[PDB]
């Protein structure tokens, strides 16, 4: 871990924290919510020792990366803009892409805008967001799960920040990271709860030490949740602005991996999209879908070694 | 339908009924239990009109094909023996393979012994039976679900024939063809009763006409069930005899398609095998898995047009 | 649940409700306080499926089993008297033994008086009550935790009953069943109050359904708590009468399994007995201790499937 290099770079008008290790073809990791570059610690060290340069930034609004002030600075276009500028800084034409959760949505955008710059993509948790021309992203979510669906509850500016502050930062992080409840996260009215996890464990699972937890906590105490929450607040705008890619396909080779208990996999008709043919239709070079038994949302941490091999076994084919 | 040609051929020392229509590369269809060539009727008509020669035999012991007397005449080697002799009579080096249920197991054996004779394989319902070197096929089923699991109950000679004879042939065929109940079929002690289906309609689903059922019934009224049942009675022997191929891989390109409600998909940890990596490991050129929403076991009949397109879009790439 | 047989049998001069399903070697389940045969619902269905005869009575004083009027009818001897008469009616020489809480204490007496009739023992929550020749059971408890310790509070006849009548039976059952509080249950001075759970959830844990709680409530609204409380009111008498087995060992194979948050595990120095050598000293064929993380007292219900596998994997060896 002490061997991981840390630097700040200037990309797309912002300052970004970039963690890296190794030499070789770039493997670019994009973390999700509410995570950090640190979520990729095991993969950084693993792929580093296999002849690749591992590169994991904090995304815009996260950790030690600058958090622009206005909510409108968090469209997928801004965030891909940072990454394209980063890849140019790395001085390579193509990267291998590995991404998870919100990082995977951003990953999909990157593949949409610039498939030429991604050799292959290991996508965790979140399949491509199929753009339905008849209904906006968040609208479809609300129609299915109502106002207390977490993504709906994440919309109103300031409100979730306030609810999270009531229960405190450490509680929010522990609540989310340790959750194993499948299905749509629905919050209790007017407050946090018991947000994502009504059965919070006494002890932390073996994959998440208390030090690990402390790392996240120290970073989120500094930054708060507004930057990260702003990605969600732009989902309908993202839907609008991506009209040019309506009905299109992604030709980048893809390996998809989710935990069986991941709330993403177990909601939003995601199974039908993944296994029914839709996913393969949108993503013609999707080579393989893997469902990990008794693994939940944070599969790169909970199933770290399997994810390491799955990444290497795929990217070596190129 | 009356434009389909029907003939008897001599193959591997038996007389086999072959249904055929069209000219072009052979697409060879293999029905399962408790079915007939007739299950493929929509596929026969659809594929023959797309520039292919559709060939659907009744297998050994079914329909208008000879039924040997001995239980030991129904190992997978006997049945592939018939089919290899048949492909030879057709005068072709390769076939496209399409199969379902017991037909699919036989299709796997065919791809195991002569992958060269098979261009591509559309496999319905039943994935490769991975040979566990430590445990026999039927023993593993008994261990998981006990003696009343249907395949266990199918073992003792004469018993299921008798039990079926008491409820009647039509009832058996209707009971089985109409079922939509997921999970392992467990029979009631000492009788046929209701399983496979505790919730018979009894109005037939739209995909199965009373004329369809009548045709099935007239064949099984003639043949009884012993021939078909004997396939299951050789599963442990098939396991023993295939020791030369343990740890083997199948290199034939495969497209796997199952109804979501199929009892095969929803038992025996088949989901773990299909989605976990086991299937793709054994079958490296497994290009795609499709799980059909709200469709049960008999997917080629229930989702005919869907299946027709799925077959066509696959085999046209070769 | 409906395939479960329920009969009344005459054992040891009392009428006993017995719940039964499946066939094969007998597996006998002994429930604790304040439970029922119904606590074993998942284990009954699971194990009768794998070819065992699952048998689970309501113990004396519980549910639909007769409840003798006198306190003196509730020694361990009376209850093992019941169980031996039962195993005789079952017509086997040995049974497999699974027990939890007070049932486990009785089960220990059974193993003490007749190890010949027990092939192996799966013990949940309560280890062997070591007979300290120097001090009676409740005396030691009272020395350690004072008069408001729950077992001491259960001694004076009529008192806990009345405190439970105020506050009502549904509260008592929910309060006890939902508790996850480790350590010694210590009651408020003159009433039930919060007793067992100072922090009761508004919502049942996922393992307990409203139908579940209603079942318990129903029987306990009919029977009351006297019968079950009477077991505690004979702990000292049991200590006296077991003088003949002072210093003895127990040779029955035992698998012990506790939730790490069980009040039993986290009080009365149970940890030092279980892991310190003492439990192994008293029970030489104790194969392993299984502490289940993030599980509380009622482990057969909270980790139902996991315990199904634990039982099965153990009684396999025998």
């Amino acid at each position: 871990m002490e061997e991981i290099e840390h630097r700040t770079v200037e990309v797309n008008g912002i300052k970004m924290h970039v963690a890296e290790k190794g030499e070789g073809p770039v493997v670019l990791f994009l973390h999700g919510f509410p995570e950090l570059w640190y979520s990729w610690r095991h993969q950084i060290l693993a792929l580093s020792s296999r002849g690749y340069r591992a590169v994991a930034p904090d995304l815009r609004g996260y950790g030690d990366t600058e958090a622009p002030v206005s909510i409108s600075s968090y469209t997928g276009f801004h965030i891909v803009g940072d990454l394209i500028a980063l890849i140019d800084l790395l001085g390579v034409d193509q990267v291998f892409l590995v991404a998870h959760d919100w990082g995977a949505i951003i990953g999909w955008y990157l593949c949409t805008f610039h498939p030429d710059r991604v050799k292959a993509y290991v996508c965790l948790s979140v399949p491509l967001l199929h753009r339905d021309p008849n209904i906006r992203t968040v609208d479809a979510m609300r129609a299915m799960y109502g106002d207390d669906y977490y993504i709906c509850r994440f919309q109103k500016p300031g409100e979730m920040e306030a609810q999270m502050a009531e229960v405190g930062t450490e509680y929010v992080l522990k609540n989310i990271l340790t959750t194993r409840k499948p299905g749509p996260p629905i919050f209790p009215k007017g407050e946090y709860g018991t947000g994502f996890n009504p059965d919070m464990p006494n002890s932390l699972p073996s994959w998440l030490t208390q030090d690990d937890l402390a790392y996240y906590v120290s970073k989120y105490e500094k930054t708060g949740f507004t930057g990260p929450l702003n990605y969600y607040r732009n989902m309908n705008l993202n839907w609008e602005l991506t009209a040019p890619w309506s009905g299109g396909k992604i030709q980048v080779p893809v390996k998809f991996i989710t935990g069986e208990l991941d709330m993403v996999y177990t909601s939003l008709n995601m199974k039908e999209y993944i296994h029914g043919g839709g996913f393969k239709q949108d993503v013609p070079n999707l080579e393989e879908v893997i469902v990990q038994k008794n693994v939940a949302h944070f599969n790169n941490q909970e199933a770290a070694e399997e994810i390491n091999n799955h990444i290497y076994d795929f990217i070596k084919k190129f």
